[PDB]
């Protein structure tokens, strides 16, 4: 787990224009588009984005490469500020992805009107800093979102975030799945040939009376469907969702 899968959880994946929670136009991960009301105003600009004319609509991609200037923007955005770079070089890797964060999602300035949490977090003082983070517009506006990062900051650990990992032994696939507020990860062996994703979702739910809602999609968002073999999934990318949260998975080969 590292800051590019956490922005994965927290941000998820379009490749439509859409309306994030403030209600500004949005695209692919987490890319804000403008924060003007005009879809024509939001096109414009994400065909400047991206070099070409897209009609709302881009490629995994440039999704990704999109996604991957956004979080160096947000580095160098950390290093060329005088307020968060001291807190930035004071922090573990853990606790450094959390900062960058905030910053990807509400920008450099924004971030360093935080002037209290921030001194907190230099003095080591995570739980104080927690609290404090509680009490702003930024909490108020996303509180999901906000307690997940506020919870990497008071622990330093990949505890408010989840996975899925699928690795290959003997020539049967294998699925980890760690879940947010858990120790334990937990992994499912199936057979390609006679299991299907709906044999899968089933176990899934069974392990966990915490587990609400589960679901499988193409990465274009598309519900894949229960009877589908589970050879025909690992043929590419998906995207699990449990509970809230969505995890793009990669299988090998």
């Amino acid at each position: 787990m590292n800051i590019f899968e956490m922005l994965r959880i927290d941000e998820g994946l379009r490749l439509k224009i859409y309306k994030n929670t403030e209600g500004y136009y949005t695209i692919g991960i987490g890319h804000l588009l403008t924060k003007s009301p005009s879809l024509n105003a939001a096109k414009s600009e994400l065909d400047k984005a991206i070099g070409r004319n897209t009609n709302g609509v881009i490629t995994k991609d440039e999704a990704e490469k999109l996604f991957n200037q956004d979080v160096d923007a947000a580095v160098r955005g950390i290093l060329r500020n005088a307020k968060l770079k001291p807190v930035y070089d004071s922090l573990d890797a853990v606790r450094r992805a959390a900062l960058i964060n905030m910053v990807f999602q509400m920008g450099e300035t924004g971030v360093a009107g935080f002037t209290n949490s921030l001194r907190m977090l230099q003095q080591k003082r995570w739980d104080e800093a927690a609290v404090n983070l509680a009490k702003s517009r930024w909490y108020n506006q996303t509180p999901n979102r906000a307690k997940r990062v506020i919870t990497t900051f008071r622990t330093g650990t990949w505890d408010a975030y989840g996975s899925v990992t699928v690795v290959y032994q003997n020539g049967l696939p294998v699925i980890s799945v760690r879940l947010p507020a858990r120790r334990e990860r937990c992994q499912f062996t199936l057979k390609p040939i006679s299991d299907s994703v709906g044999v899968f979702l089933r176990q899934l739910q069974e392990e966990d009376r915490g587990i609400d809602r589960v679901a499988i999609y193409s990465p274009d968002g598309v519900r894949v469907a229960a009877s589908t073999g589970i050879d025909l999934l690992l043929l590419d990318d998906f995207k699990l969702v449990i509970n809230d949260l969505t995890y793009h998975v990669r299988p090998p080969k």
